[PDB]
């Protein structure tokens, strides 16, 4: 909120928010997680060979872990799911060819009533990148436009410049910091 002064905030909602990562993989949860800081460094395994990690940060929680049609699913991811209060997909602006890709994990993911009533967001990431796709082309690559109006929100970034990642943020507590 304050965070060495710098600015008078105004955030004071505190209704359960938990934002975790998912999407596909290399999407640049790596870039992103390093960006979060990450609160409590926690490891653990579902089962088998699956690696997720958790972190907590005063009351907001975070979670990052990956998600595709060759990835299997447990008991774990379950639990967590309804618990998560935040969503937020992030794909990789220069993996057209796996766009749908992320586009089915969405929609699957998207397709959960606990869920039906969390916000999503959408975050592009390598807009640094010559040959990387745009908001508005992955938006509508993605169905983005396919998806009821209000769901979610989407935005092109660069995970290296960190340009849009302020931005996006920035935007995303306005709109947590607002509750109908
Ligand atoms: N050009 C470019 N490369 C990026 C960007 N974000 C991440 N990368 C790189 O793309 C690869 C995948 O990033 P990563 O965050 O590890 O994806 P993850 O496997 O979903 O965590 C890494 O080599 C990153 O350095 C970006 O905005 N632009």
């Amino acid at each position: 909120g304050l965070f060495a002064s710098k600015l008078f905030s105004n955030l004071f909602g505190n209704k359960e928010m938990r934002i975790l990562m998912v999407g596909l993989d290399g999407a640049g949860k790596t870039t992103v997680l390093y960006k979060l800081k990450l609160g409590e460094v926690i490891t653990t395994i579902p089962t088998i060979g699956f690696n997720v990690e958790t972190v907590q940060y005063k009351n907001i929680s975070f979670t990052v872990w990956d998600v595709g049609g060759q990835d299997r699913i447990r008991s774990l991811w379950r639990h967590y799911y309804r618990n998560t209060e935040g969503v937020i997909f992030v794909v990789d602006s220069n993996d057209r060819s796996r766009i749908g890709e992320a586009r089915e994990v969405m929609q699957r993911m998207l397709n959960e009533d606990e869920l039906r009533n969390a916000a999503w967001l959408v975050f592009a990431n390598k807009q640094d990148l010559p040959e990387a796709m745009s908001a508005a082309e992955i938006t509508e690559k993605l169905g983005l436009h396919s998806i009821r109006n209000r769901p979610w929100f989407i935005q092109a970034t660069c995970a290296t410049s960190g340009e849009g990642l302020y931005e996006g943020l920035e935007w995303l507590s306005n709109s947590l910091k607002n509750s109908t």
